[PDB]
């Protein structure tokens, strides 16, 4: 009973069977079908051998279209005649044209409204796109309906940016430039997005809060809820997503200013004029949105499985991923959930033979992730005291594949060495690398930008269920999946993301017919969980944090040094931060020496507690400015793109666009405050690794 | 080497020698004399045998009178002639009339100003005193100078209340009613306050923040400081304290309204007229303050001594008390510091013989406590990560005596059983109880209001250095001292508190000639530290928390039930809170069973960690409303009196004066929110005691 036994028990054929099982009907959060799936998973995890398997339910704010009053967009003429209407649904895929309860495309949490106005095209609706419009082009979005292409940044940030520009509505669409790979056919004949395809998704700006009505506390049966007016993160203007056939009809008549440059042009045969409004002949026509979606407090269900530890049952290694989907969830999330299911089955086989892990393993099937990470966040709010004193690590398990090219890992620096070591022991599933390690193929295909002979491992961003564990609670977190070639594939994510076309057949036909990439991902995620839960000494290398901290300090200093005169005027010094990083490096090196130089279980556990609480030490209980649930001082989701991680986010945000601030003394004062907070936090974290007395 | 050996080594004669040594010259925070004392203590603790003894320094905002521009108050006539002036200093006591550097009486952190106006007498300047003035008597304090007697509540609350009433200045004085015990002589012939005596003290409203300029972070060498305008807790109006000879001259001419009842009358031969202003003949006279004190960032020094644990060096039991004094510190704090010194000496004697405690003991000599608990708070801010993951308990050690009648203990319910057990093993020092236990004498003299044959133990309030440990960080805390008879002694604290007369001779002549009460207090504080640091199982009884939680739930429900119609209208239910308390009771009982039913050091330490993190579980990382550093959900300092503890403070404050709120729906909504937070926190704390997996 060792890791090899665990790994060998995992089967591609089982992952395939589970994926098929999980994807025959929609499992939208808050629906009966997703409750039934929760009950099925609960029953199977018990069967598989877990010690306890419970449902944890919460009543959270969700959002749904009105079944009898459909959402749509029109072009309306000067007489009020609606001369063009966007689609009411995606053409369902072959053999699913009679499937009931497919939610039509909508932007979850949009308010209701019927705004009419002139269109402005805002490219990706990024912060810099809006800078270009108002500052350079002198185009005013106030009272306009903005149309933005999906891609580059989280859609909630696009909506926030549009609101702040004064838009009265937002239309999101999928441009073939970003969602149609050259030389591949549209679904069902290939993996591209057809012109009738539409990306669903929520447009909240929760900043880690969880359920909009209950920030800080679980949405249990006696919860006090905020009124809707005080809810966290809701958009103030109506929003709706469309496909590129419909977008073409909205964009083709656009007049006003030409696009500023080629980076504003997608692939449709339209000029990509910014507007506002339509060309001469059509200048009296307008665009009208009709949004009738409703926000509803609705019950959601997490499945929580426990495999009790033999030696340290009060130490938790968590493997979690969500279960709710927009429609069939062929990739997102069921390609992940099928992998978790097989991992539970394998651990359970060992358990039935008399094995237990050293530490407790918790397995989670989260609900309502698509509506803002609600299930994971409410559960973590409920259990925060247990998690912060006992939480060793969190391994996420959403989509197992977004491509078939190579591995992708995003994690805390504390897991780098674990990931390198594990992948050296796993077989590469790649063509041309038969008999080679996954480390070799991954390193060849995705080289580290810093180091020769190492693979790229990214920072954690957000937009997935590790957010509460990592950025709020400070528990070492990681994720892994198979991905595309980022050098040659310039499209955004995978094309059929959050569409009706994301099916079992998509995966089986186009992504992973042999389920070998799924199996490799199960071995990576499961192997990480195995080592974290069973290694005598926790498999964290504090020295890897020291290396990245210096890289991040260099980076933030370099941003600041774009303003040398202001740094002179306001005496802005990074000396404290570099000092703290130098001290962290020294103390980490000495800790590492002791870790290998110590039969004493108290010194061991004392050392294991130092390892465990190291990630915890980067937490500031006061949070980041105006984002109280982003508490990690080294990493937060980018304020411009929830998906991306930002390093030293407090200093980064203080420096961002600083040359535009009206009061430079105040602005640079805040930069100096953030440097102090960061230097202090790095030093305090270092000191947790010093000898304890 | 057991507790008896430790206890037997403590000597009254040593405590006496140390007290004499610590009280010959003033040790005002931020002065050279207090730095020299820090260095002396550091050297002696090393001598005594501690493993390491370091100074931890910070640069914090302090406040001092201007040496060449003295503070004083006048009565001024209509021509601007100052016809009466308050004293510039207290007459120094016999043999100290040539002692240099006695700080004259002042209110630390007063702004500068020379406000002139009509006096209003506001009794104790409590919330209810101001209610009586504005609501019942219809007396407007706006633009008036308020005169308030010291007593009943922390003077910072009096100042806050006066500011909010619109006062332009505050005069604080010591009324003989509150500071002159019948039948006892004034110092030097007895322990009463003479008419020239004055109580120093700060008038901040920090709400746990520490240094006003650096809330959340240690005031280290690279700290970013707030500007004075944004500092935490500073008063907006000038404030000055005076003795009763001077108060008599200010009060005797008072006209306007009669005092509302006898509870507004002190003991001076004046009418205690409320005002505003003086009677007919003197109506054109006014009162003028002259305050020239300055706030100054100043270095302060904590001494931190470590006695490394033999088995659990990463578990900290802390014995701390302050060293800085207003003048000589004969009682406050040196009667406490002398006791800590002897405790360190005793532990060191055992250490030199080869003994070590099981857990690490930290000893602290805090600086700047008199200026707002600054030294303890800055150090805890610096070390917060170590303290919250490793902090077992904090035992405070300010003044050892405030009387000679019986023991006083204020502590977490987690220490009740420890305190009962220890005091049963200690000898009573009381006359008439020779050969009896301290438990017996204490129980006879200060019976529990709830339980026959038990002694009174109070809630922790604040105004002392346990505040950051207990209310911010959630570390089990306690304190003990000898006190007066609360039934027969209706004066406030001890009369010479914070005056020049608080000397070695005061203690040796009047309070404790044999140093037997000091010795008993050393045995209580030291014994608690010994048991906390050496007991195999932590000496905490979670069931005692269950009992008090029910008492507090009953109490807060009873306050709410004063408004039955509103509870019906707004559906205000305490069911969730009582449910949580019932669950806590059940889970605690089961935990206690397991604690006694389990050779396994992991189960032991797992159980010890459950005991240690139980106090920690009452912490809400979001803090209480507008008081982010008061995080404990069960206990906070009263919003009306920092000295007093309040239970379920979030609900208490939501209910306080609720019938006066303009929007009852909003006000009762907030009551229901606080019930939810409290019920959730109690349940979450209970769940930390459940089986871990
Ligand atoms: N030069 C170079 N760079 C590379 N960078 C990376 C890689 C390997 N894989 C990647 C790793 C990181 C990135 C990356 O950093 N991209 C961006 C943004 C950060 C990022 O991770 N972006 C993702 C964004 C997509 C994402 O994370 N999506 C989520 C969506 C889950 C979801 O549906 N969540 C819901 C709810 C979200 C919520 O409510 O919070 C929703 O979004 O609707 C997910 O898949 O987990 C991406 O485009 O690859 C950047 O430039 O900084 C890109 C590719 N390879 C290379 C390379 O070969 N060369
Ligand atoms: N019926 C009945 N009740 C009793 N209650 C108690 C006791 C035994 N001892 C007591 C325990 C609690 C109380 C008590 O709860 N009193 C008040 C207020 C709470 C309290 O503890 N009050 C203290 C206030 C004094 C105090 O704590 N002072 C601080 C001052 C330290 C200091 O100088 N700090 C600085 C800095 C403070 C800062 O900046 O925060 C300063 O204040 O300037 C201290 O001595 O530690 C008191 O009057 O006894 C109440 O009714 O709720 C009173 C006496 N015995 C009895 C009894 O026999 N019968
Ligand atoms: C990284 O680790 C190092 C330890 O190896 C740590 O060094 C510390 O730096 C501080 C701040 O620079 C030092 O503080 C000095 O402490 C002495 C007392 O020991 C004081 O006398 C000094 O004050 C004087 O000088 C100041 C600067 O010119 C004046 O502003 C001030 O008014 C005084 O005149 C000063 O406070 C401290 O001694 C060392 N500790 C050591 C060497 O052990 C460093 O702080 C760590 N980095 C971080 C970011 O924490
Ligand atoms: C104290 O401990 C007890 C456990 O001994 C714990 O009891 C729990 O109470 C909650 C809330 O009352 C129970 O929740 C119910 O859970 C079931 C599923 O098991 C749901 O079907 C219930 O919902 C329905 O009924 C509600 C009330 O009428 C409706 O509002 C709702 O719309 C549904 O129709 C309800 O959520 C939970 O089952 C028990 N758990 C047990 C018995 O193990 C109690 O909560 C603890 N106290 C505190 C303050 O935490
Ligand atoms: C997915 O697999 C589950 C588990 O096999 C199927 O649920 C079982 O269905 C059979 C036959 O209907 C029942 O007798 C069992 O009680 C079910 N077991 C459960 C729920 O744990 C389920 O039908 C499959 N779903 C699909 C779409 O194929
Ligand atoms: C777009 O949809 C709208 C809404 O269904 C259509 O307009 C309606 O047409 C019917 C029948 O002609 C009228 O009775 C309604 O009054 C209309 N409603 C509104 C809101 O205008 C419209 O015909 C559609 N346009 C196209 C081109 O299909
Ligand atoms: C990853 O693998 C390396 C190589 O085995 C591990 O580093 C070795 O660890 C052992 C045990 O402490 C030492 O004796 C060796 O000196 C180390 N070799 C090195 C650093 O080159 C490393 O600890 C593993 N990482 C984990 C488990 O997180
Ligand atoms: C308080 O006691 C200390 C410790 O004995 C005295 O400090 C010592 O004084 C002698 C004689 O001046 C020196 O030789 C030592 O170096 C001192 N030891 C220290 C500082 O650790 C101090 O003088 C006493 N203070 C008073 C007021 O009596
Ligand atoms: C109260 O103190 C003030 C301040 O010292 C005294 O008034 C001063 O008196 C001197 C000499 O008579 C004058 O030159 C100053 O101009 C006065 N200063 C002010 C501010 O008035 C005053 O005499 C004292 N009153 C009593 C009764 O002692
Ligand atoms: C205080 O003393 C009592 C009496 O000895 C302790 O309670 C006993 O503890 C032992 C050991 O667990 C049990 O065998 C007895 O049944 C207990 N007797 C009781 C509760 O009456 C108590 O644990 C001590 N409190 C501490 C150490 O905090
Ligand atoms: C949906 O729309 C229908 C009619 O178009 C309306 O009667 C109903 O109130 C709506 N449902 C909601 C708001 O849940
Ligand atoms: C944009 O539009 C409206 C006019 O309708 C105006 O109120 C607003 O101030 C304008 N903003 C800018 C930056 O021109
Ligand atoms: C799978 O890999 C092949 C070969 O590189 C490639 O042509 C194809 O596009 C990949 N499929 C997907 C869905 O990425
Ligand atoms: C104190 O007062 C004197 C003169 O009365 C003045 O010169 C000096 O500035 C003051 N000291 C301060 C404000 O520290
Ligand atoms: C009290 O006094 C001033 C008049 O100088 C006035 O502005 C204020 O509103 C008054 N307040 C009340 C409650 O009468
Ligand atoms: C000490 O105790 C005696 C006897 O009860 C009492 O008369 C005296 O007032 C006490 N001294 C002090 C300072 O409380
Ligand atoms: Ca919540
Ligand atoms: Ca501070
Ligand atoms: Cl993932
Ligand atoms: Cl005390
Ligand atoms: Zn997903
Ligand atoms: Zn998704
Ligand atoms: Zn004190
Ligand atoms: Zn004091």
């Amino acid at each position: 009973h060792n890791m090899k036994a665990f790994l060998d028990e995992l089967k591609a054929e089982n992952i395939k069977k589970f994926l098929y099982n999980f994807t025959q009907i929609p499992h939208l959060a808050g629906t009966e079908q997703n409750f039934q799936l929760a009950k099925q998973i609960q029953s199977q995890w018990k069967e598989f051998g877990l010690d306890s398997v419970e449902l944890a339910h919460y009543d959270v704010l969700l959002s749904y279209p009105n079944k009898t009053h459909p959402n749509y967009i029109s072009i309306i003429n000067e007489d009020g005649n609606e001369i063009f209407n966007t689609s009411l649904f995606e053409p369902p895929p072959p053999g699913y044209e009679n499937v009931s309860d497919i939610v039509p495309p909508f932007s979850a949490f949009s308010p209701q409204g019927m705004p009419e106005g002139d269109l402005v095209y805002v490219n990706y609706a990024r912060t810099e796109d809006f800078f270009k419009l108002e500052r350079d082009m002198k185009i005013n979005c106030s009272g306009k309906i903005v149309i933005a292409r999906y891609g580059k940044v989280f859609r909630g940030n696009k909506v926030k940016n549009a609101q702040l520009a004064g838009a009265k509505g937002v239309i999101l669409y999928s441009d073939p430039a970003d969602y149609f790979a050259p030389g591949v056919k549209s679904y069902p004949d290939g993996w591209n997005l057809p012109g009738g395809g539409v990306q669903r998704g929520n447009i909240l700006n929760l900043n880690g809060a969880g359920d909009p009505l209950t920030p800080g506390y679980p949405a249990n049966e006696y919860a006090y809820r905020r009124g809707i007016a005080e809810a966290v993160g809701l958009p103030s203007i109506p929003v709706h997503p469309i496909g590129y056939y419909d977008a073409q009809k909205l964009l083709e008549k656009m007049g006003g200013s030409a696009p500023p440059d080629s980076s504003w042009r997608g692939s449709l045969k339209v000029p990509y004029n910014v507007g506002p409004g339509f060309t001469g002949n059509f200048s009296t026509q307008k665009v009208k949105m009709h949004i009738h979606s409703t926000n509803e407090v609705t019950r959601i269900y997490n499945v929580i499985g426990t495999l009790r530890g033999a030696v340290e049952p009060d130490r938790y290694v968590i493997l979690g991923g969500h279960r709710d989907s927009w429609v069939f969830g062929g990739i997102d999330p069921q390609s992940g959930a099928a992998v978790v299911h097989e991992i539970v089955r394998s651990f359970g086989t060992l358990k039935k033979e008399g094995w237990r892990p050293r530490r407790t393993i918790l397995f989670a099937s989260w609900d309502a992730a698509e509506f803002g990470l609600l299930g994971s966040t409410e559960w973590a709010e409920e259990n925060s005291r247990l998690l912060q004193e006992r939480g060793v690590a969190y391994i996420n398990a959403d989509s197992s594949i977004e491509g078939n090219y190579t591995l992708r890992v995003d994690c805390t620096p504390l897991m780098y060495s674990l990931v390198h070591n594990l992948t050296k022991e796993l077989k590469s599933p790649d063509e041309g690398f038969e008999g080679k390690s996954l480390y070799e193929s991954w390193t060849k295909k995705s080289p580290s930008p810093e180091f020769s002979g190492m693979p790229r491992i990214s920072k954690l961003g957000s937009g997935n269920d590790f957010e509460v564990f990592f950025q709020r609670l400070g528990i070492a977190s990681g994720r892994a999946r198979y991905t595309k070639n980022w050098e040659t594939n310039k499209f955004s994510g995978y094309p059929l993301y959050h569409s009706v076309y994301e099916t079992y057949e998509l995966v089986e036909k186009f992504y992973d017919p042999m389920f070998k990439y799924h199996l490799t991902v199960a071995q990576v995620r499961g192997g990480m969980v195995f080592e974290l839960a069973n290694s005598i000494v926790l498999p964290f290398d504090c020295r890897d944090y020291a290396v990245v901290l210096r890289k991040y300090a260099d980076k933030i200093y370099s941003i600041s040094m774009k303003h040398p005169q202001e740094m002179k005027t306001y005496s802005v010094s990074f000396d404290s931060l570099f000092s703290a990083v130098k001290n962290f490096t020294e103390i980490a090196s000495k800790f590492s020496e002791r870790l290998q130089d110590f039969s004493n279980p108290i010194v061991l556990r004392m050392m294991n507690d130092q390892l465990m609480f190291l990630e915890r030490a980067f937490i500031d209980p006061l949070g980041l400015p105006d984002r109280p649930f982003y508490r990690h001082v080294i990493y937060a989701p980018s304020s411009h793109n929830k998906y991306a991680g930002e390093s030293f986010p407090g200093i980064y945000d203080a420096l961002f666009d600083i040359e535009s601030k009206v009061d430079p003394s105040k602005a640079w004062g805040e930069v100096k405050r953030q440097i102090y907070v960061a230097a202090f936090t790095v030093q305090a974290a270092a000191e947790t690794l010093s000898e304890v007395a």
